[PDB]
Order: structure tokens, then sequence, then C-alpha cells
């Protein structure tokens, strides 16, 4: 046969990814996780982030991060 390219690993969630401007993610039920999502703001890709060590609304929205519910 073939060299399996169907994986299934441990998910057992509904951990799940929003398109938009950044890379961002959310999971709430077993796995408890979540990625950041667009920072303050940039022109290429880099320029201005949220310092979420002197700001602490950059880390509240960063754990808030979740993806649409329509």
């Amino acid at each position: 046969g073939p060299e399996k390219m169907e994986v299934k690993e441990i998910g057992r969630s509904s951990k799940i990814i929003l398109p938009a401007c950044m890379h961002e993610t959310c999971s709430g039920g077993f796995s408890l996780k979540n990625d950041c999502w667009c920072c303050l703001r940039l022109k290429t890709k880099q320029a201005r982030c949220w310092k979420e060590k002197e700001f602490p609304n950059a880390k509240e929205l960063c754990f808030a991060n979740c993806p649409p519910l329509e």
C-alpha cells in the first residue's frame, strides 16, 4: 500500500483556526488552547505589536481570541 497519507493523531476536541490577517486558534473542552491573532498593526508583516508584558489587554484578547459562530 501507500505511505499512509491519512494521519489521525489524538484529535478529540473542537479546536480550530480563524482566517483573516494573522494565524489564530482556539480550543475549549479538553485541549484548552488558542493562538494569538493579528498584532497591533503592520505594513508589510512587522512593525507595531502588543506588549502583553506591559498591556494586559493583549493577553486577555489573545486567550479570548476564538473562531466565528455563524
